[PDB]
RNA sequence: ACGCAUAAAGAUGAGACGCGUUUUAGAGCUAGAAAUAGCAAGUUAAAAUAAGGCUAGUCCGUUAUCAACUUGAAAAAGUGGCACCGAGUCGGUGCUU
DNA sequence: CGTGATTCCAGCG
DNA sequence: TCTCATCTTTATGCGA
DNA sequence: TATTGGAATCACG
């Protein structure tokens, strides 16, 4: 019958749990302990922290499983391939597919002969002389004309399809439009056969070399202009050069057709554009323009290539044979000036794999940026080895065919070599010719982003719905798959409901409704005071009309300026007037509005209202589809109604995104007795003028009824279910599951009695006006600072919008004033999604996906940095070019530090020593959602008129509050020392929240979760000062030593004793800590695959696939351990020995346990086994051996420590203080008194040691570590206070809770001592733990036997 | 608690690239009895890329769920007095059952 | 000849 | 690494 | 608001 109340401190790795009472006491409770221990009655403290493993998003596991799809339907492809070639590969050779599905087998395990493509070694050594690598073969094909052997025809087709390449590019990029000089000579000729008045002469010109430079497009361009005698840039020739080579040209100038024309070959549009022009002048251009749409082809080619294309019809295979040969020819240079300069390192360079050398470039790991580092040195020192250092510099020296950079050749270029094959061997195989069309769309066919998985209902990941029911080949994908339907419900699968209206679905973003609705909802708050008012008035129907007519229907943007002037001082005739309710322009905006008639020009079709269903249609399909022919036929319908280049517009357009609200609650819903929606009601609401939360919020109106009345979808759902249901990401749902469950603990101890108040620490912050706007100001306005601040002209050039710089692409393009940032190169503005966003950071290293840890550079660039910090040669190179971008604060100080991380050093592993900024977002949302669930379990009973009863209110403390509680009372947090940081989080928050909701009655609204200079400045400095009541001495000012309740008479707060409670609690050294037993799951093992070895540690890769003959896995994980009690056959006659002992499930082997254990166990050797004896010990299973030692089950063969330390509140405020914690946040009066307290307690160092010695004799019992940190203590005595408080701040690693790791003290390294035996548990005290700890079962695991 | 505008950090799903690794194939030669030494060669390909499963799909297989005990196919339900004095991981005393 | 110390490693753009 | 799409939390600013 | 287990190798009483 005691009230009380619960305190939490949540986070994504640990839940702090308090209990506290009314005088801020945590209650002590005897709890019985079940088992066979003589133990039976046990005494803990109502407080404590839950421990578990963070939970893991979804993000792997979708990467995986992308992954296996794809390799499934990459072997579909090889055996569709194999299918069309079988008929006549059986005629010719019936094995062949045989040996090469069994290429991978040994000798004996071959049932053929071991050459898998013919057969016999003559032959395959003849072969492997003939094509050195498969690109001479696919080379030889595409030009040779004589028949050739059906093996190789499929053999190079197989490996087009298998590895077809990227499908960035869109349309078809003929490989015929190869050549750079012919294209463009044919352009000079059209352009001069219509114009004969001036011609174009163009010869002696080397065209190629010009044009397919690797200089920048403008560039190009000038040079080309320059090499024509008597031309212009901006000429009509100049311009065709320009659409060329990339540039959008203005063709206003040329023909002065008074449109600019703007034709961007990149942009889907240039067609339309086109017609626009040739509509303009005719089609006696045409011609020109396809002749520069080839010559454009012919450059992109040569830029994606930079070959010479113009003796073949197979450019990549070309390309390959020419490294091929390069390499060959460096190679054979490389070792004769090897053997004859340096011959004592020739050794270490061709045959040693352990190093970086050409032995270790091939044989071994080392890749080509590691080969290059490694033979540099040579290199240089050495003699006629210009040739090679200058192909080094390119990284073009001893190149591989099948390397890093080879993922931005389009598939286009192995379409055009698969076409050039069929076409050459058609004639002599008639089924190649007759099955041309099949073998193409192999290669091409690739399924829609919005059809997804070609399921059958037995996947939880598809959505695509099948016209027929037939199996999806490739072929009969068109006739199969409803498209339209596929892509509606792939957007809206994802989409989520309108939160009033469950049942409805949300509006889209740009609606035409969607958008009045907010102009109306911001316009009618808005009010006016003008000379000769005596009160600012609401703006009436008649205005709002007139205003939305006269400005936001004309202007995309209004301003208060045009308000003001336009509207009030022009038509109301109104010399001043004063504007409240808009700061400086509406933030909404009928941009829809504009866009619409710009597109079809039409003002009266949009004013009128009859037709809104027919805008709303439109853009509800401009938004759900993105492919121009869904678009089209959804359009068709509409239309009669406009014209066809009206209807080409609409076409174009596409929006996205999707609002917050439901087209039924907007304007479907009426008022019973006004029979108006809510924009009805917005539009005009008389003098009232309500906005849309009152209009939902209204009793006199009906909305609030049927808001309610659609509201009751959610009941009768079970906690699991609840959370399972929720949306986002499945990490959260661990973290809001255990608090809600240890709250359900929490109320089960006390009795079910619910508790008075819970209190949770919540990561909500308030700033100042002026922090609040400058960390939210557009990132238009950075970009546009840093460039002025640089000096560029960048935005001169192509001028972009606020909104343009959504695109992550974009925006990091004008970050780097349009410049690579790995290279001193410059970007291409409009051939994006050839570069790579890199994180400088690795992203298998540190998971920062910040604005600060991403740099847009070449693809190549990027994928040879690899898993690695920029090299330090790229730190050199680009290093001037980085400060540049930081004085211009285009990049911050962190970013300038990740980029030239290779100059201190490496990836460190202390970089991984801080929190993931995912970590904060996570620890918000777990605490929404935990507020919420608690909230509505808790307070279930309603009144008679509905209104629900705080039977416990729920509090959202901001953590500033409970840090600067503690800064202010000596209550400091070191988090290093132990794990008992979290439970008191808990307290204080619960005393605190206690306390304000005490004192402050008031404050309720504004911390209880329910009902609710600058505002920001104005709440900050309320949140500051409302902690005032516990302060002491204020600033000097001294309140009352017992704080009253205020206009009612209790204690909320006693300095004489709640200080005094308060640091009694804290250290109190029992503290319920659990670390929550996890049965391990995951992938099988390490993904690694090593070599042949003779050992019993390797996972077959395949049930056929012997280790001992072709490796496999190792390192499995352990779901779980199991302690077996049984006999096992000892000796030759094998006598029965009892042994009892931890098996270790694997987490491959979990399903055949769980389905038998005790036919596994006997499989693996343990007989007469106890099906009831076996004990199930997931990870972190909990065993007391003796004088309190506690170990926590890491594996079948590893045990963590399960110890905390409980140091005096004293030695921690000592640490806090010498270790200068923050540095050093108080006056110059207090900082003083805390350095001299310092001082004067330097002895507690020793003391501190002490603890942890003894501490590590009795728990730890690491000996040789021990004594390393002591002997680098005694070494160290001499050294200044801040800096010994430091390292002992990192020595507590030693006896902290969890996995042994290695530490650091001064200079000395102390490395882990890890436990790895499991052998004494076998003879402890298992302990069985509830979620908060407070229900224990002891099971003596000695007696088993 | 919510709607807009701006921003920062994140999440979820789909379609695709490029590598990497494993085993085999690409007859290594000579001197050697061998141990080995000298020389030549090196760039490519096939197959697998969680074992695997039944629902046989161009599907699914690494997220989420899981203290012990009792009842249960499961879902889920149930199981553990209190007060006070203290405190090195909780101990003691009284009451009560 | 088991056992404690030590070293190395972990699929990725 | 590329392409496409949809969500969340938090901060500031307008309005209840 | 955080964070290592598997495996091999070697000294050595
Ligand atoms: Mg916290
Ligand atoms: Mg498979
Ligand atoms: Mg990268
Ligand atoms: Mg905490």
């Amino acid at each position: 019958d005691k009230k009380y109340s619960i305190g939490l401190d949540i986070g994504t790795n640990s839940v702090g749990w308090a209990v506290i009472t009314d005088e801020y006491k945590v209650p002590s409770k005897k709890f019985k302990v079940l088992g066979n221990t003589d133990r039976h009655s046990i005494k803990k403290n109502l407080i404590g922290a839950l421990l578990f493993d963070s939970g893991e998003t979804a993000e792997a596991t979708r990467l995986k499983r992308t992954a296996r799809r794809r390799y499934t339907r990459r072997k579909n492809r090889i055996c569709y391939l194999q299918e069309i070639f079988s008929n006549e590969m059986a005629k010719v050779d019936d094995s062949f597919f045989h040996r090469l599905e069994e290429s991978f087998l040994v000798e004996e395990d071959k049932k053929h002969e071991r050459h898998p493509i013919f057969g016999n070694i003559v032959d395959e050594v003849a072969y492997h002389e003939k094509y050195p690598t498969i690109y001479h073969l696919r080379k030889k094909l595409v030009d040779s004309t004589d028949k050739a052997d059906l093996r190789l025809i499929y053999l190079a087709l197989a490996h087009m399809i298998k590895f077809r390449g990227h499908f960035l590019i869109e349309g078809d990029l003929n490989p015929d439009n190869s050549d750079v000089d012919k294209l463009f000579i044919q352009l000079v000729q059209t352009y001069n056969q219509l114009f004969e008045e001036n011609p174009i002469n163009a010869s002696g010109v080397d065209a190629k070399a010009i044009l397919s430079a690797r200089l920048s497009k403008s560039r190009r361009l000038e040079n080309l202009i320059a090499q024509l005698p008597g031309e212009k840039k901006n000429g009509l020739f100049g311009n065709l050069i320009a659409l060329s080579l990339g540039l959008t040209p203005n063709f206003k100038s040329n023909f002065d057709l008074a449109e600019d024309a703007k034709l961007q070959l990149s942009k889907d549009t240039y067609d339309d554009d086109l017609d626009n022009l040739l509509a303009q002048i005719g089609d006696q251009y045409a011609d020109l323009f396809l002749a520069a749409k080839n010559l454009s082809d012919a450059i992109l080619l040569s830029d994606i290539l930079r070959v010479n294309t113009e003796i073949t019809k197979a450019p990549l295979s070309a390309s390959m044979i020419k490294r091929y040969d390069e390499h060959h020819q460096d190679l054979t240079l490389l070792k004769a000036l090897v053997r004859q300069q340096l011959p004592e390192k020739y050794k270490e360079i061709f045959f040693d794999q352990s190093k970086n050398g050409y032995a270790g470039y091939i044989d071994g790991g080392a890749s080509q940026e590691e080969f290059y580092k490694f033979i540099k040195p040579i290199l240089e020192k050495m003699d006629g080895t210009e040739e090679l250092l200058v192909k080094l510099n390119r990284e073009d020296l001893l190149r591989k065919q099948r390397t890093f950079d080879n993922g931005s050749i389009p598939h286009q270029i192995h379409l055009g070599e698969l076409h050039a094959i069929l076409r050459r061997q058609e004639d002599f195989y008639p089924f190649l010719k007759d099955n041309r069309e099949k073998i193409e769309k192999i290669l091409t066919f690739r399924i829609p982003y919005y059809v997804g998985p070609l399921a059958r209902g037995n996947s939880r990941f598809a959505w695509m719905t099948r016209k027929s029911e037939e199996t999806i080949t490739p072929w009969n994908f068109e006739e199969v798959v409803d498209k339209g339907a596929s892509a509606q419900s792939f957007i809206e699968r994802m989409t989520n409901f309108d939160k009033n209206l469950p049942n409805e679905k949300v509006l889209p973003k740009h609606s035409l409704l969607y958008e009045y609705f907010t102009v109306y909802n911001e316009l009618t708050k808005v009010k006016y005071v003008t000379e000769g008012m005596r009160k600012p008035a609401f703006l009436s129907g008649e205005q709002k009309k007139a205003i939305v007519d006269l400005l936001f229907k004309t202007n995309r943007k209004v301003t208060v300026k045009q308000l003001k002037e336009d509207y009030f001082k022009k038509i109301e005739c109104f010399d001043s007037v004063e504007i409240s309710g808009v700061e400086d322009r509406f933030n909404a905006s009928l941009g829809t509005y504009h866009d619409l008639l710009k597109i079809i020009k039409d003002k009266d079709f949009l004013d009128n209202e009859e037709n809104e269903d027919i805008l709303e249609d439109i853009v509800l399909t401009l938004t759900l589809f993105e492919d121009r022919e869904m678009i089209e036929e959804r359009l068709k319908t509409y239309a009669h109604l406009f014209d066809d280049k009206v209807m080409k517009q609409l076409k174009r357009r596409r929006y996205t995104g999707w609002g917050r609200l439901s087209r039924k609650l907007i304007n479907g819903i009426r008022d019973k007795q006004s029979g108006k929606t809510i924009l009805d009601f917005l539009k005009s609401d008389g003098f009232a003028n309500r906005n849309f939360m009152q209009l939902i919020h209204d009793d006199s109106l009906t909305f609030k009824e049927d808001i309610q009345k659609a509201q009751v979808s959610g009941q009768g759902d079970s906690l699991h279910e609840h959370i399972a249901n929720l949306a986002g990401s499945p990490a959260i749902k661990k973290g809001i599951l255990q608090t809600v469950k240890v709250v359900d603990e929490l109320v089960k101890v006390m009795g079910r009695h619910k508790p008075e108040n819970i209190v949770i620490e919540m990561a909500r912050e308030n700033q100042t006006t002026q922090k609040g706007q400058k960390n939210s100001r557009e990132r238009m306005k950075r970009i546009e600072e840093g460039i002025k601040e640089l000096g560029s002209q960048i935005l001169k050039e192509h001028p972009v919008e606020n909104t343009q710089l959504q695109n992550e692409k974009l925006y990091l393009y004008y970050l780097q004033n349009g410049r690579d940032m790995y290279v001193d190169q410059e970007l291409d503005i409009n051939r994006l999604s050839d570069y790579d966003v890199d994180h400088i950071v690795p992203q298998s290293f540190l998971k920062d996906d910040s604005i600060d840890n991403k740099v847009l550079t070449r693809s190549d660039k990027n994928r040879g940095k690899s898993d690695n910090v920029p090299s330090e040669e790229v730190v050199k190179k680009m290093k001037n070019y980085w400060r540049q971008l930081l004085n211009a604060k285009l990049i911050t100080q962190r970013k300038f530090d990740n980029l030239t991380k290779a100059e201190r050093g490496g990836l460190s592993e202390l970089d991984k020593a801080g929190f993931i900024k995912r970590q904060l977002v996570e620890t918000r949302q777990i605490t929404k959602h935990v507020a919420q669930i608690l909230d509505s379990r808790m307070n279930t009973k309603y009144d008679e008129n509905d209104k629900l009863i705080r039977e416990v209110k729920v509090i959202t403390l901001k953590s500033k509050l409970v840090s600067d509680f503690r800064k202010d009372f000596q209550f400091y947090k070191v988090r290093e020392i132990n794990n008992y940081h979290h439970a008191h989080d808990a307290y204080l928050n619960a005393v605190v929240g206690t306390a304000l909701i005490k004192k402050y009655p008031k404050l309720e609204s504004e911390f209880v979760y329910g009902d609710y200079i600058g505002k920001a400045t104005a709440k900050y400095f309320f949140y500051s000062n409302i902690m005032n009541f516990f302060k002491t001495e204020i600033t000097i000012r001294k309140r009352p030593l017992i704080e009253t309740n205020g206009e009612t008479g209790e204690i909320v707060w006693d300095k004489g004793r709640d200080f005094a409670t308060v640091r009694k609690v804290l250290s109190m050294p029992q503290v319920n800590i659990v670390k929550k037993t996890e049965v391990q799951t995951g992938g099988f093992s390490k993904e690694s695959i090593l070599p042949k070895r003779n050992s019993d540690k390797l996972i077959a890769r395949k049930k056929d696939w012997d280790p001992k003959k072709y490796g496999g896995f190792d390192s499995p994980t352990v779901a779980y351990s199991v302690l077996v009690v049984a006999k096992v056959e000892k000796g030759k006659s094998k006598k029965l020995k009892s042994v009892k002992e931890l098996l270790g499930i694997t987490i491959m082997e979990r399903s055949s346990f769980e389905k038998n254990p005790i036919d596994f166990l006997e499989a693996k050797g343990y007989k007469e086994v106890k099906k009831d004896l076996i004990i199930k010990l997931p990870k972190y299973s909990l065993f007391e051996l003796e004088n309190g030692r506690k170990r926590m089950l890491a594996s079948a063969g590893e045990l963590q420590k399960g110890n905390e330390l409980a140091l005096p509140s004293k030695y921690v405020n000592f640490l806090y203080l010498a270790s200068h914690y923050e540095k050093l946040k108080g006056s110059p009066e207090d900082n003083e008194q805390k350095q001299l307290f310092v001082e004067q307690h330097k002895h507690y160092l020793d003391e501190i040691i002490e603890q942890i010695s003894e501490f590590s004799k009795r728990v730890i019992l690491a000996d040789a570590n021990l004594d390393k940190v002591l002997s680098a203590y005694n070494k160290h005595r001499d050294k200044p206070i801040r800096e010994q408080a430091e390292n002992i701040i990192h020595l507590f690693t030693l006896t902290n809770l969890g996995a042994p790791a290695a530490f650091k003290y001064f200079d000395t390294t102390i490395d882990r001592k890890r436990y790895t035996s499991t052998k004494e548990v076998l003879d402890a005290t298992l302990i069985h733990q509830s979620i908060t700890g407070l229900y224990e079962t002891r099971i003596d695991l000695s007696q088993l036997g």
